[PDB]
């Protein structure tokens, strides 16, 4: 009675997608792709990542068959397709990370055999010191914090077929951009593009303009600053245990001190770049994967149109 | 040395992408087609007009292919195809009106015979009553003049595969929407949507988000503005000529008052709407079509990505 682009589904019915597709990773490889407070296991990859793994390649073939097209159509000359770009995005804390790796090695265990690479875009956050002469140290995550013009720069190099495309590369350990380090991309079957800023779009083409399919992972806006406070205090006694951290001097802090620097940085950075840039970018999304408080994937919705 | 998401032609180069498409149109029938002041002939329909033909149904199949996709994930049943969306967008008097009519001629005398339908995005504007409601009659053309909820859910409703669609109708004799008018769309094979306002992006999902292919119509600012004034200074001895004319009064203008009057409508309301809203828009085409100041189109930017 008001038809919607959008299809809802419920785990049974997704999980039934399936088919008949192969599970080809351990619960040992599962470990090694998880995320420091992810609770996915085997059976949320079978359940859920299997079906969408299948969808994906089901388009990979179909979406080659439109270049092809426009190929026939300019009668150019191939044997190397173009590449399948694909854009996960999220807040941060939502776990995109985690369902990116897992979704990169699911593609890569295909019969066929795929070259599915994946890039994190942080790498293209302005180093620290060119944010603070643009005054956007509080603003790193944000969309001006990032290089839009090298990122476009990049997915078109790649989608054009290039040979050879590098990036640069983030350290989250020293919170900054490693000199001199650049993550090397030569004509990948599948590119898996994850960040937060991915799927935004604007008045001039931007990188979301360039994807084949596209993830949201989303979650209660309520339950992911739980996530990130839950996270910050966990890594006193990981990542801020290293000397070499950026945010050593949080390792020392009380459960106390460090919930409230955690819910600090939150409503203050994070909050609002979900709320004001990242979210007004589902509805975009090809695929929305809504998490529980819990962290499991009960409900998704997909673009039909 | 940087590669970039388009191909630009010459009319040399494009010319010769027809093959050998057949030109079913009598010059007779384009003349019924053209739009005063266009200088349309059949040379440019047969040097321009065919191979954007031919690419188009090239890549009605090839979408086909995609939906089928996405179907046969989602392990649904057909015979009846998704409407290929198809959206022609433009500033005032630049030719875009005919261009889709030419468009829709030449698409629907194609072998297999398809059911080609044209709607103008005209009819989606507030009537006159709720623009002095909202106080936008001086705003008639921008985005926030049109009825975007109700022209979201007619594509919807038609890409759907919806049995009957139907949109309200504009005269442009009465500056005004038609009371009681209907425009009926029946599961068309391709549907072509025209307006100023089409290619525009947001925030939430917007029709251009469920475009399979879009045209740009463009040309230098200055020659549109003198095409307006040009259209205007003519319309006295045949639109506003009619006493049902709601510009009637312009009608006994001399030269010298019309010129005065088109240029102040232009900077004051076409202009600002193309610069600040239609222009903007042009990246994200498909197709560019660039019109010389003679109305003769002379090259042609196409998005290969
Ligand atoms: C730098 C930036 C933009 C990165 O955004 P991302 O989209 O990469 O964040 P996301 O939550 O997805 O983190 C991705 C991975 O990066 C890890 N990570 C994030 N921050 C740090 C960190 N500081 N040290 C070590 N690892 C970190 C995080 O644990 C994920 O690892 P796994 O999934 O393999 O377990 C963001 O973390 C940031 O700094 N935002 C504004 C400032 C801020 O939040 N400062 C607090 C610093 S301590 S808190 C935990 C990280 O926010
Ligand atoms: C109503 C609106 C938004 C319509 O925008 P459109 O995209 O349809 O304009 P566009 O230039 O493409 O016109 C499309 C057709 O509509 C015709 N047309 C435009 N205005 C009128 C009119 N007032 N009376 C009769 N026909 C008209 C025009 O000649 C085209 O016909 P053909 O191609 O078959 O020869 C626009 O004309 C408008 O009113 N804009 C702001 C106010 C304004 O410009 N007022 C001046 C009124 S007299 S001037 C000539 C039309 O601007």
């Amino acid at each position: 009675s008001e038809p919607s682009p959008y299809v809802e589904f419920d785990r049974r019915q997704w999980r039934a997608l399936r088919m008949s597709t192969p599970l080809a990773l351990t619960e040992e490889e599962l470990v090694g792709l998880r995320g420091l407070g992810e609770q996915i296991d085997l059976l949320e990859v079978e359940e859920v990542y299997l079906p969408l793994a299948r969808l994906i390649h089901l388009q990979v073939a179909a979406r080659q068959r439109l270049f092809a097209a426009t190929a026939e159509f300019l009668g150019e000359p191939p044997d190397r397709p173009v590449p399948f770009i694909i854009g996960v995005a999220g807040s941060v804390a939502v776990g995109k990370s985690t369902t990116a790796r897992v979704l990169q090695a699911l593609l890569a265990r295909w019969d066929h055999h795929p070259r599915v690479d994946l890039v994190t875009t942080d790498g293209f956050l302005y180093p620290n010191a060119e944010l603070q002469r643009r005054n956007l140290m509080h603003r790193k995550g944000f969309p001006e914090s990032y290089n839009r013009r090298a990122l476009m720069r990049f997915v078109t190099s790649v989608k054009s077929g290039s040979d050879y495309a590098c990036a640069p590369v983030y350290s989250h350990l020293h919170y900054d951009i490693i000199p001199g380090a650049e993550q090397v991309v030569r004509h990948p079957d599948i590119l898996i593009l994850e960040g937060l800023n991915v799927l935004q779009t604007g008045p001039t083409l931007m990188v979301s303009d360039l994807f084949d399919f596209s993830l949201y992972v989303d979650a209660r806006i309520e339950d992911i600053e739980q996530w990130y406070v839950s996270r910050f205090l966990a890594m006193r006694t990981t990542a801020f245990a290293d000397p070499e951290s950026h945010f050593h001097h949080y390792a020392a802090f009380s459960d106390s001190q460090a919930v409230v620097a955690a819910r600090e940085i939150w409503r203050t950075i994070n909050r609002p770049n979900l709320v004001e840039n990242i979210l007004p970018t589902r509805p975009r999304a090809t695929l929305v994967l809504r998490k529980d408080a819990d962290h499991s994937i009960n409900r998704l919705r997909l673009r039909k149109l």
